[PDB]
């Protein structure tokens, strides 16, 4: 079938050394981001709920630099596959941040990535 | 409530109130970030490589609160459909922070918003 496209740009707090203000009112370097930082920020926050996808599959795109990553999204485990660019940072459930091509993510960003795997569950904040 | 999305397509709405780190050291506040913040060089060129997507299109989805934007993405512009929330905030050459809904970006992201418009470069802050 046909992959979703994920947005073609990244957002800037990727950047290493970027502060984050969390619904703590903390703030965290975004390469220091922990887990129970979302998860916390998450239950403070009014507007803003926890959830998350599990990645079930990676491959390789027909487009270089980019990868099909399907995902089970949310607790009934709705299917997506997108196309997404290797180096997009997802911020894996007690891992930290991960993606497809950690090297590729430190040169753009010099944020430091373990490598996304099938079965990392990788959490997002949606509106309530 | 809309459809199924994967992280990377979900707006970034932990961003607000945030403070990017520029490739040169300096910091800026998300909302203050102007598209000279972007470029390294101190006199642009038409040497100037910029990784770009060009807006070509925005149409409603079937699925309320949800864009369909068409890009041409990179030097070759390849043909990308992209699905998002409205709000989904873009950084345009020449114009800054930009969506499909300026009035719920700037709620949700606490920022000044552009309507995003055919035409529109939109950009990613990158070491590169
Ligand atoms: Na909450």
């Amino acid at each position: 079938g046909s992959p979703a496209a994920a947005p073609p740009t990244l957002p800037p707090y990727f950047m290493k050394g970027s502060i984050i203000q969390l619904a703590n009112g903390e703030l965290k370097k975004v390469e220091d981001l922990k887990t129970e930082d979302f998860i916390q920020s998450a239950e403070i926050s009014n507007d803003l709920k926890i959830d998350s996808s599990t990645v079930e599959r990676i491959e390789d795109s027909h487009s270089p630099g980019v990868a099909v990553i399907q995902f089970a999204v949310g607790e009934h485990r709705a299917q997506v596959s997108v196309e997404v660019l290797v180096e997009y940072p997802f911020f894996v459930f007690g891992q930290g941040w991960s993606s497809c091509c950690p090297e590729r993510t430190s040169q753009l960003f010099d944020l430091p990535c373990s490598k996304l795997s099938v079965g990392d569950v990788c959490i997002s904040l949606t509106l309530k």
